[PDB]
RNA sequence: GUGAACCGGAUUGCCGUCAGGAAAUUAGGUGCGCUUAGCAGUAUUCCCCACGCUGUGGG
């Protein structure tokens, strides 16, 4: 009860934690390559961290009115290949002079124009809150590691992208005309 | 019992109506198939059996 990590206030707009992911099936999707069952298999701390990673870069549009993310659709992601975690982050170390403020910082704002490094990398299209692990002795769906207590469902809200908002991704690829390459 | 198991690309359709290969052509000029022979007057007729010191009977 306090700062929580890319998450937000309570909602009343339940869903079962699988649409963080995008691989396994959920509410009306058909499960058929992979047999799931919505508040029947959930996902551990790890997988509901990697899950919530995926908001500021692979979410696209939920229909009737959900618009996309800050990069509307997910564009070609291309960047370079080390063989070390420390040759990958010193070959794309180039900084900026504005960073802005990270979104696990306090609560982020959108204020005025003009974005940065730090705010634009972490923005969050959606408040999510994670309620709580439910004790068992099922396993993950998403690695399949034999575990404990999972988390079941969350509460999800949509927020929309202002207009304007002038942001270049520093890998993501653009046509002629300024629209994602995807 | 394997990025594995459970797993249909499915339903509908005439290429029909039109047409002279036609007009004219000697395949012609020369060439012996010829020299030779009794189905008959004999001297062991290819095989087998029986009777004699040639006669019967079968192939
Ligand atoms: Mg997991």
């Amino acid at each position: 009860d306090g700062k929580r990590f890319f998450q937000a206030d309570p909602s009343s707009r339940i869903r079962a934690i699988t649409d963080l992911i995008h691989e396994i099936p959920t509410a009306h999707n058909l499960c058929h390559f992979k047999h799931v069952t919505d508040y029947i298999d959930g996902l551990c701390e790890a997988c509901c961290i990697k899950g919530l990673l995926r908001l500021p870069v692979f979410t696209t549009v939920g229909g009737r009115g959900i618009g996309a993310g800050i990069n509307n659709t997910p564009p070609f992601y291309l960047l370079w290949h080390a063989n070390d975690l420390a040759g990958m982050l010193a070959q794309n170390w180039q900084p900026w002079d504005n960073m802005g403020i990270p979104a696990w910082l306090g609560s982020f704002q959108k204020e005025s124009r003009e974005v940065g490094l730090l705010a634009g990398m972490t923005w969050l299209p959606r408040k999510v809150y994670l309620h709580d692990p439910v004790p068992g002795q099922a396993a993950c769906c998403s690695c399949g590691l034999p575990s404990e207590a999972l988390v079941y469902s969350c509460s999800i809200e949509v927020e929309p992208v202002p207009k304007g908002l002038e942001w270049k991704d520093p890998h993501g690829v653009y046509t002629d005309q300024g629209k994602s390459l995807q």
